[PDB]
């Protein structure tokens, strides 16, 4: 058994030409008019299908096909259709339409489940626009209230719920309402892991904890000709060698964990004036809890320190954490077994960054798929599979579904 | 023997109620309207004290008070009206205000001199809006063509001359055609040096050199979560590493040289992906030829080195300099003997930024005054001076002055 791969090729081709980006990528930011598009064509494949659509509060789309078992939780399948600013056209959007692949071929075969299966996009997984990211989900697992996330702003200043209403994607359904016997994730990788080591299929074991330690720094904003060395306040050069300090600290945790910096922040940032104001997020990441532990509480520690060898202030604010997930074992050994039925090539990997399936979780035994990225590129235009990846890991999820679904012939 | 420092203040608070910034200071950049009303009422002062105006093709504005000799050149007393966005109401106003004092002082007491005194505002001295700094006084004195300071645009597209035109202060003169017997500019230090040795008066000698690197660094953007540190290519790993050499590159060259980082771009700065590309300026300057050229040197050597070590793509582009400035031995003599005759404290100072003085010092003996400001602060709107600190300079200026352009009795 497998899918049709140029049925599932040509169906992200179509969603690609939604909110198409500035280079060959999209530009389908949660809740914009862009976004509504995606849905709708979404919907529309889904009805053509045969699935029936529901959506909730967030406006998480839950198409479900019907079991034989009316009783019968179920078999979700699941990602984001939403993308990054410079979103590529396979992060999350590669889950969903597996998911819609999956039913394609299932009715292709005029199969039959015990367990009905519910191909699902999550609102506003990306965060880009709306912070945090796995918004959706997160209201699911309980994570957060619906208030909290009605609440999140974007850099117009407009409430996620209002844009939510606007395109007219506020769902009846109570979010978190659904029950599921299982939940699988198909993604691209985010990372050059599965590429470099020439495999087919990620086995998705674990998905590695974080904090995000948002440092604000305070300097002396000084002239930087007329200001002598000895009394500047320095907070880009404390800034600097924090991130020194961060890079030394990932690599004395090596092997799996990681942490860096991605953004940095100087105010008023002009070429001859010392920032009075220095904003940064270490980024820190492992699936191991005594290294996730031990890299935040050294930060702790030694980011003040650091600042205060330059008499620069610092506050460190936790603006994002989750511990390391493990998914169901069950389900993980189904994903690694098909791999091996298949003829596919695989390895285990943790999943280096945050899904929906991390907060899923939480309330459903939960795994993911991955299939390799060219070159680990993502969260960027030119993020790239070919046809033949993104069928390989939709093969697997179609086998791990069914296993766990129990065909009915 | 004096100024009236009660006249000069209470022009100073004039001035300050012109493109008033958002806290105390001024927003009053280069040909904005506001620009255009602090031209106006300075105008208006100028002309009420008997001086005739005169307009360069930059807008640079020349105040005339008649000498006897009429084939004296001018002694010129120079500053700028131009503020940062976040400007003081000190930083360059005190100078042509103190001008303008000079004059009002010279009149109260009916004093002839042979020299012609010129109080000049030149245009774009900040160089926030159309850069480089010192534009007007740099084709003054040769550094850059009328086209090329015409052609410098604003981070809206609009261009200095179309700019200059729609204030209509694009004046009659040809620019640089003014030759001067002498140059003087009373400024604030905009350091902290003479506030902390308790002087009243910074007898300017030198003005230090300046190069002003800008470095853009290539890594690979990257998920800081799915990417292993050892495949990260880390541009702002890359940028810490160098203000880290920037700083210690600094610290070999005491006494006398800085280097620092005021701007620091990361792209696309978000969270959770490291930077595709880091530009930041390398602002690193001396009075000492030696040191400059020397710092020069171990940047370009260490930058791309540190760079490399981490994969990053580096490249250099010199976009500021000049070579440190002597001001002229006899005009500092008489600034030092005036502050030493009228029994102010002073101390000999570097003006550790650039002025239009250091482009003056092209063309005729130049030199310049510092008073204090409070903590080293300036390009900020909590820029201070008192009172006491404006007179203290500005009499020393008269003084200076007077004796240059000699009086007739
Ligand atoms: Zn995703
Ligand atoms: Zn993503
Ligand atoms: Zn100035
Ligand atoms: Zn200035």
């Amino acid at each position: 058994l497998t899918v049709n791969g140029d049925r599932l090729w040509d169906s992200l081709m179509d969603m690609a030409k939604i909110g198409p980006g500035i280079a060959g990528g999209n530009n389908r930011r949660t809740l914009t008019d862009e976004d509504a598009e995606g849905r709708r064509l979404f919907q529309r494949w889904c009805e053509a299908a045969g699935l029936t659509m529901g959506v909730d509060r967030m406006g998480t789309m839950f198409a479900t096909r019907p079991g034989e078992d009316p009783e019968a939780l179920p078999v979700y399948i699941g990602s984001h259709l939403d993308t990054q600013p410079t979103g590529g056209k396979f992060d999350g959007v590669l889950g969903v339409l597996a998911g819609l692949e999956v039913v394609r071929s299932l009715n292709d075969l005029n199969i039959k489940t015990k367990h009905p299966i519910v191909v699902t996009n999550w609102s506003n997984e990306e965060g880009a626009r709306f912070a945090p990211a796995m918004l959706a989900s997160g209201v699911f697992a309980g994570i957060h209230d619906l208030d909290y996330a009605y609440s999140r702003t974007d850099t117009d200043g407009k409430t996620y719920g209002e844009e939510l209403k606007r395109i007219g994607w506020l769902g009846e359904e109570e979010v978190g309402a659904r029950r599921m016997h299982a939940y699988f994730e198909y993604h691209i990788e985010q990372g050059p892991i599965l590429e470099a080591d020439g495999k087919q299929i990620g086995v998705v074991t674990h998905g590695q904890g974080l904090w995000w330690l948002e440092v604000t720094l305070t300097g002396k904003e000084a002239h930087t000709g007329s200001t002598p060395m000895a009394m500047r306040v320095n907070a880009g050069l404390a800034a600097a060698r924090i991130l020194e300090k961060v890079q030394e600290v990932a690599m004395a945790h090596q092997p799996g964990a990681v942490a860096g910096v991605g953004q940095m922040i100087f105010t008023p940032n002009s070429r001859n004036v010392l920032p009075g104001k220095v904003v940064f997020t270490i980024d820190l990441r492992t699936p191991s809890q005594a290294k996730l532990d031990s890299m935040r509480a050294i930060f702790e520690r030694e980011v003040p320190a650091i600042a205060e060898e330059l008499g620069v202030g610092c506050s460190i604010e936790a603006i994002g954490h989750f511990d390391p997930v493990t998914f169901d074992a069950v389900l993980v050994g189904r994903v690694r077994a098909a791999a091996e039925r298949l003829g596919y090539s695989h390895m285990d990997i943790i999943s280096g960054a945050g899904h929906d399936a991390c907060w899923t979780a939480r309330v459903a035994p939960s795994t993911m798929i991955f299939c390799p990225c060219v070159d680990g590129l993502s969260h960027n235009e030119a993020e790239e599979i070919s046809p033949e990846w993104a069928a390989a890991g939709c093969d697997v999820l179609l086998h791990a579904v069914l296993e766990t679904a129990e065909i009915v012939q």
